[PDB]
């Protein structure tokens, strides 16, 4: 049976209980923590690509008020559908399953300034989602996993000083 498990779930949860924040910049910022998953029950002989996108979690934006995240207005029009191809794509099931799959090079941006970056809206909540794409398949079979532990708000700067501190502590 295909299983995709979140690595360092305990670490993600320490950020999620504060409300997680990720920085977006003109030139794109790598994530901390890094999304890493373990994979079982692929066909070790088949070839697959791994894709990552970010699903808008709400029909409103957020604001940090009196040390609390609160609904902060109506949303902006949704960010363009940005998909990151894991640089090991395409590869054998055996490759994907032998060691955790790390998305360490993906960059979050608030400008469509190219470079395979993911465009997000500041002060909007996103949930990372991994797709597994079987190569050479006439049915173009895809599997999608969502990682609710990894929810965060895109920010141009940290709002919660505890998040700022957590990021320095564990990174
Ligand atoms: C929560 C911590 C242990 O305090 N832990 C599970 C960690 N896991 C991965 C990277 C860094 C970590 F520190």
């Amino acid at each position: 049976e295909l299983r995709v498990g979140l690595e360092e779930s305990e670490l993600w949860l320490r950020f999620k209980e504060l409300t997680n924040e990720m920085i977006v910049t003109k030139n794109g910022r790598r994530m901390f923590p890094v999304l890493k998953v373990n994979v079982s029950g692929l066909d070790p002989n088949a070839m697959y690509s791994f894709l990552l996108d970010f699903v808008a979690a709400d029909n409103h934006r957020w604001k940090y008020v009196n040390g609390e995240w609160v609904p902060g207005g109506k949303p902006e029009p949704q960010a363009p559908s940005c998909v990151y191809i894991h640089p090991d794509s395409p590869n054998f099931g055996a490759h994907w399953m032998k060691a955790p799959v790390s998305f360490s090079k993906v960059k979050l941006t608030n400008k469509l300034n190219g470079g395979g970056q993911i465009m997000l809206n500041s002060l909007h909540k996103y949930e990372p989602r991994i797709h597994i794409v079987r190569v050479g398949d006439p049915q173009r079979m895809i599997t999608s996993h969502c990682f609710p532990e990894t929810q965060f708000i895109a920010v141009t700067a940290y709002q919660n000083e505890e998040i700022t501190a957590l990021k320095i502590k564990y990174n």
